[PDB]
């Protein structure tokens, strides 16, 4: 069966366990890092293999591992946090390095949309995916706005790169 | 607050003015408010009608519309085969290669099934595009398939 | 049977034959036409003023109810509009008029009157806002039965 490989990349505290739980689990609670599902995108069967992780937990080894076969990024920051928003160019150089590539697929993911509490404009997102290439997805862990959409949309960019 | 022009489009009968109305006025015999994603916003869906039979007037629909809806039925093998040429020809009229559109397969409460949900979602991923499955008589995914829409369309003006 | 005395009214140009002919005739270029409107045979007499202080009094105050149409393309027409209903509540005395209030020409593409502007005209006035076109026949029956259901409310 086709599996896809995921890594949801972005600093501590931005929601991606959150996320990642509710388009596994669906649900929110306001923790494991790695979750497995068969889900059907687009009318195909496959497998999600998702880890979690900001980058400095303690299994290093794992998160290289992971990092190194990882065929689809989502590189989340909320839209809450500046410092956030500020940490995806380095993810993002990080995982082009690990890869030795400049064509990994990638979604950039502003995560916390619910809130009201806005540091990051939508505009200035949207000229960061813009200048990467690659597709921006506004989400709520809490709401579900956006998740779906934003998993799917990477597994759509895999399918890109592999075709 | 944002208003999005829609065009229905598809095949003699598929149901296009069947689904409008469920959308507007949530009944099975042009404008909505909505909040799509937190963002409110106003859906208006061009009338076509006593004026769709007309090429000029279908080339004037196109290009005044944001996004298309590609209803094809789920008991007409024909209409979902014609889908391709009406999207070839929005594109064609627009002078665009990245129009936003949503495949819809109407009818879905009808026993005699024909298009096949397979056939139609290989259709919709070749494309890039949504596909969703409705019915304008039970309502099954209609606030959906404008929904949807309204998120392509989104999306292009943000690229 | 029951008897209607409609009048249509608005500025030259804005559709005001061309509504009445559908609906009298079915097709787009006093009238009497039978109709069956909330299950009951209704005789409609339609003037049709597209064609004077002693005309004008007698056809307000017989009429029972007006359409005040204006074109969506024709800002002077909406503008009209306020003419219209000042001057038929005056002859008639009432301040209780049926009343709908019509935006013909909606096939067009140049609109120049917006429907919430329609809409919150009419919400002012305190009666029904339709959006017609002649030409497709769209919203035609829907006007002139519209304003019938206003002069029974009245009559009521
Ligand atoms: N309002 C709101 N809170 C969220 C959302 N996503 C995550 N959270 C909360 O933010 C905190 C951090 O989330 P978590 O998933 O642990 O972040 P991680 O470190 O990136 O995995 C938790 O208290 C979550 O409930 C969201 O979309 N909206
Ligand atoms: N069973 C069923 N009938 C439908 C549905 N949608 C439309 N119809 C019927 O299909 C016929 C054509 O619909 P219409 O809206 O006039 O199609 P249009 O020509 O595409 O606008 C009518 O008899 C509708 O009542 C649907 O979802 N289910
Ligand atoms: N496009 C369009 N033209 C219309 C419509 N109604 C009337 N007309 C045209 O507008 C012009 C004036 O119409 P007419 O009925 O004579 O206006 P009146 O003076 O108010 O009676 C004619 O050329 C009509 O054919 C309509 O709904 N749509
Ligand atoms: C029900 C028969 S009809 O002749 O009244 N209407 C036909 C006209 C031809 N047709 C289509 O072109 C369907 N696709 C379509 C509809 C519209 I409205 C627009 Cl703006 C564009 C397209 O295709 C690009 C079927 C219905
Ligand atoms: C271009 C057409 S015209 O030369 O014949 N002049 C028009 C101008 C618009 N018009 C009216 O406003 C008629 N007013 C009117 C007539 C009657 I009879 C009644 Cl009951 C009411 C009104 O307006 C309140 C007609 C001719």
């Amino acid at each position: 069966m086709t599996e896809y490989k995921l890594v949801v990349v972005g600093a501590c505290g931005v929601g991606k366990s959150a996320l990642t739980i509710q388009l596994i689990q669906n649900h929110f609670v306001d923790i494991e890092d790695s979750y497995r599902k068969q889900v059907v995108i687009d009318g195909e069967t496959s497998l999600l293999d998702i880890l979690d992780t900001a980058g400095q937990e303690e299994y290093s080894a794992m998160r290289d591992q992971y990092m190194r076969t990882g065929e689809g990024f989502l590189l989340v920051f909320a839209i809450n946090n500046t410092k956030s928003f500020e940490d995806i160019h380095h993810y993002r150089e990080q995982i082009k390095r690990v890869k030795d590539s400049e064509d990994v697929p990638m979604v950039l993911v502003g995560n916390k949309s619910d809130l009201p509490s806005r540091t990051v404009d939508t505009k200035q997102a949207q000229d960061l995916a813009r200048s990467y290439g690659i597709p921006f997805i506004e989400t709520s862990a809490k709401t579900r706005q956006g998740v779906d959409d934003a998993f799917y949309t990477l597994v759509r960019e895999i399918r890109k790169h592999k075709e």
